[PDB]
């Protein structure tokens, strides 16, 4: 069902939260080799999450589930905010700009925390 597809999507999102917090600890410790690998792992996780979310939105549209479509349109828009911040973080790491990396890291945390009430609303709407 679309609801179980969203639970699978939610788990992938939680996998990225876990890897992100490990990556933050590695960044603070200066373990740049670990950070590089975690950033690659996060990129793959966000790509998978994005695709699952798009399939869920398209299915809600085909089902005529207007409220779930509204919420998923809002949620995917916020997802792209987080994705843009993530890509800027990756670039900051490439460039050796730790000041920007720290900034983007905190921003991605706040964007993600804000979007959690909506994430829960979607589970209930589908
Ligand atoms: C953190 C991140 C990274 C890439 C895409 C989306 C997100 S978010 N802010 O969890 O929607």
């Amino acid at each position: 069902s679309v609801k179980s597809e969203y639970a699978e999507a939610a788990a992938v999102g939680q996998e990225a939260v876990a890897v992100f917090n490990t990556m933050k600890a590695a960044f603070q410790n200066g373990d740049k080799e670990a950070v590089a690998q975690y950033l690659a792992r996060l990129a793959s996780l966000y790509t998978r999450h994005e695709e699952l979310l798009n399939r869920i939105l398209e299915k809600a549209r085909r089902e005529g589930n207007k409220e779930a479509v509204t919420l998923m349109n809002e949620f995917t828009a916020t997802f792209q905010t987080g994705k843009s911040i993530f890509n800027a973080m990756v670039a900051a790491f490439k460039n050796g700009d730790d000041d920007s990396f720290e900034s983007y890291l905190q921003a991605l945390e706040k964007v993600t925390a804000k979007g959690e009430t909506l994430a829960d609303q979607i589970a209930k709407a589908l």
